[PDB]
């Protein structure tokens, strides 16, 4: 007996909203990194580290948090992920002072831990709650909610927080408004998660869930599973390439303010709009995907083609930033984001092909962890290069790595249609 409950729309909508807020908090500091730099008196590296802690906390905690999900239920992860997102925001609201940077970092660290109970959820939530015809749509919608948070995270802080460095009191009030508004939204979604969210629906939605209801595996031995994936040579190459692509997105998003403000003085608002254009175009590319894989293509061919366009899009973006025309950055930022951030759904769906006899959660964790590891290295390396030799040197460093990614993408061997 399979039944669909109307609560699944509430569950998916509630999760996507606080996943949106969690991604909002990740990039809210980087987009106005030039503003937070003068408020706390710290260097850009410290403000840059407010974004890497999202990546740094994910790598070790992903597997213990994954073990928490399949052994204690999905609701507890939702309570912990949304609860820590709310708690981390409230610590930030009390950190609005010129000498309380570490309180902001402590609050951001809790939000970094909140991301661990968030990124793997969309695959689980769609399968547990939705029917076979809605699993793909629900999973994509939840994933796009995280991307929407970054797009909102790009747009709002430049508007909410003007760069009024001459007036410290006015700057603190605007920053407090952003954190209080984020705290209230996160707190409300935490309360809604407490009431509306349930461990399991009334009845299994599909035969696969009904089968999983009568035979829970338990003790999956994640250590054995990760070792097998590292022996799957196509997967390891795809693991490196996806980290290069997603790590490039994290590095560009984190350092977007510094590169843009180097040539475009006093254009923080435009920097946020460019960041929104970069992410929204990838959402368009993400939605337009599937039509990419026609009857004459495959996952391998689509993966390589998008990687080439992403590499070219970075080259055009890199070599047109110095032209001192903000309108050119908009069209090049959208073109770069259409393929670079539109590849992320394709990277995951490609991994479901290489590793069928292994759990999707373990591969999903490694793919995300690869993004975090490469994101940290790219943000550190590009941030250093941008500081001494300008944005072009840091951006060229990205083109070379994406050049490496194209070769590594070509050596991945697999054949199957949609």
């Amino acid at each position: 007996l399979t039944a669909l409950s109307p609560r699944r729309f509430v569950v998916l909508l509630i999760f996507s909203l606080y996943s949106l807020v969690n991604a909002f908090q990740w990039i809210q500091y980087s987009i106005i990194s030039n503003v937070f730099e003068g408020f706390y008196g710290v260097t850009l590296l410290h403000i840059d580290w407010l974004s890497m802690v999202y990546m740094l906390a994910y790598v070790p905690l992903i597997f213990p948090a994954t073990w928490l999900l399949d052994t204690r239920g999905l609701r507890l992860t939702a309570l912990l992920g949304s609860g820590l997102n709310c708690l981390g925001a409230w610590i930030k609201c009390g950190s609005v002072q010129q000498h309380l940077f570490w309180v902001t970092m402590l609050g951001q660290c809790l939000c970094s831990v909140a991301q661990v109970f968030i990124l793997g959820l969309p695959s689980r939530i769609a399968s547990v709650w939705f029917g076979p015809k809605e699993v793909s749509t629900a999973c994509a919608t939840a994933v796009l909610g995280n991307q929407l948070g970054t797009a909102v995270g790009f747009l709002l802080p430049p508007v909410l927080v003007p760069n009024t460095q001459n007036d410290t009191n006015l700057l603190a009030c605007n920053i407090s408004t952003m954190f209080y508004g984020t705290s209230a939204v996160a707190t409300l979604l935490f309360i809604l998660t407490a009431i509306a969210f349930k461990e399991k629906p009334r009845y299994p939605p599909s035969q696969a869930q009904a089968a999983l209801q009568d035979s829970p595996p338990e003790e999956y031995s994640y250590k054995k599973s990760i070792r097998n994936l590292f022996k799957n040579i196509p997967f390891v190459l795809l693991l490196i390439t996806y980290g290069i692509m997603t790590g490039a997105f994290y590095s560009v998003s984190t350092l977007l303010n510094q590169m843009i403000l180097t040539y475009y003085e006093g254009e923080e608002v435009n920097a946020g709009r460019i960041g929104l254009t970069l992410v929204v175009a990838g959402m368009v590319g993400s939605i337009l995907c599937g039509l990419w894989l026609d009857y004459t293509k495959t996952y391998k061919q689509t993966t390589l083609i998008v990687y080439i366009l992403s590499f070219i899009g970075m080259v055009i973006f890199t070599f047109t930033l110095d032209l001192r025309y903000i309108i050119i950055v908009f069209v090049t930022g959208g073109v770069l984001g259409f393929f670079m951030t539109g590849y992320l759904p394709l990277g995951f769906e490609f991994a479901v092909e290489i590793t069928y006899p292994e759990s999707e959660g373990t591969s999903s964790g490694l793919l995300n962890a690869s993004a975090q590891i490469f994101g940290i290295l790219f943000t550190l390396a590009q941030g250093k290069l941008t500081s001494d030799y300008g944005p072009k040197a840091g951006n060229i460093f990205l083109c070379v790595w994406m050049f490496i990614g194209i070769i590594l993408t070509a050596l991945i061997k697999s054949d199957l249609r949609r």
